[PDB]
């Protein structure tokens, strides 16, 4: 029972020498060495029971993720947990090891053209599985999207993912998120709750910008000044793309802002190649019904030397409906988790 920043992993002896990769709000993040695989993987140890919320992310991770095979997406080797219900403290999920992020990288390394159009390619390839297996990311960043030193990408995290509703999605002003506020589409902020595809395209761009320039492009200090980045860069919303917000606060608070021009794409990344410049531009469209699809943006002009629709596979089992998990006590929920687990035993 080895421990790291103040947390014991009971995962021995099958795996040993833990080192610290990442923290959550309820969970840790390790790698370790899987003896009698002769390899080192990546654990986490999630510790969602105390709270429904943590109770409902882990069991939405975990069915995703049991369901989900990709190359461009981390997948689940092994669960380690209790025997029994009693016992059972917490869930360690056992995932193949790589050895950095994207996060890391740009804090370092300047990244050329083509890998930037690589690893662009590998996460809309990834989200295209995603998003055809009608599942939302919700928290795609930089430290979500791992890297091995032949510059193969995958997208981890699915703890904030859900299944798509786009009839559910109208919400009010300024209305409370959980996703990571830098890569946070602007509707979030207005009208809706991310429970729609070009939520997760929002989010490839701000990374897409990121890659450009090694600095994020929408830096907001806080939950009310991100609109403000956003606003600075993109300009004040046209007439249509007004309309389409019906919530009078979020509307109202619009038409009180003083106009703004459009900061044009060249003159921030002047050294960029502008049919990336393009793509950027689609993905980081205001109104999220103009928005540029997975689909659409694979077959960009700035991807054409990987684009192979033949070799972009899609789900065989999309998820239906998402779980009514909401209602659930921490109790019927961890009876689940504990059901879905139960394979590994
Ligand atoms: C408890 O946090 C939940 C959210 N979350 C945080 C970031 C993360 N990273 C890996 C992972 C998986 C495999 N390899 C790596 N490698 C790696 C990255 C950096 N440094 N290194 C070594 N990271 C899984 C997760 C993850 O799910």
């Amino acid at each position: 029972p080895e421990m790291v920043r103040g947390q014991v992993f009971d995962v021995g002896p099958r795996y040993t020498n833990l080192s610290y990769i990442g923290e959550g709000a309820y969970g840790m993040v390790c790698s370790a060495y899987d003896n009698l695989n002769k390899v080192r993987v990546a654990i986490k140890k999630i510790s969602p029971f105390e709270h429904q919320t943590y109770c409902q992310r882990t069991l939405r991770e975990i069915k995703i993720l049991l369901r989900f095979r990709h190359e461009n997406i981390i997948g689940i080797n092994d669960i380690i947990r209790a025997p029994t219900i009693e016992q059972m403290k917490d869930v360690y999920i056992v995932q193949d090891l790589m050895e950095t992020d994207l996060y890391k990288l740009l804090k370092t390394q300047h990244l050329s053209n083509d890998h930037i159009c690589y690893f662009l390619y590998q996460i809309l390839r990834g989200l295209k599985y995603i998003h055809s297996a009608n599942v939302l990311h919700r928290d795609l960043k930089p430290s979500n999207l791992l890297l091995n030193t032949t510059c193969d990408l995958k997208i981890c995290d699915f703890g904030l993912a859900r299944v798509a509703d786009p009839d559910h999605d109208h919400t009010g002003f300024l209305t409370e998120y959980v996703a990571t506020r830098w890569y946070r589409a602007p509707e979030i902020m207005l009208n809706s709750k991310g429970y729609t595809k070009s939520i997760d395209i929002w989010s490839v761009g701000c990374i897409l910008a990121e890659m450009l320039s090694n600095r994020p492009i929408f830096p907001g200090k806080h939950y009310l000044d991100q609109l403000n980045h956003i606003l600075g860069i993109l300009g004040s919303p046209s007439q249509e793309d007004l309309n389409c917000i019906i919530n009078l606060k979020a509307r109202n608070y619009l038409l009180s802002l003083p106009h703004k021009n459009k900061v044009p794409w060249n003159r921030l990344f002047p050294n960029a190649d502008s049919k990336a410049l393009d793509l950027l531009d689609k993905m980081l469209t205001f109104n999220p019904h103009k928005r540029i699809e997975v689909e659409q943006a694979l077959a960009h002009p700035y991807l054409e030397q990987y684009y192979d629709p033949s070799d972009e596979p899609i789900a065989e089992a999309p998820f239906k409906f998402d779980m009514e998990l909401d209602d659930l006590p921490k109790e019927k929920l961890k009876e689940l988790i504990f059901e879905e687990t139960a394979r590994f035993q």
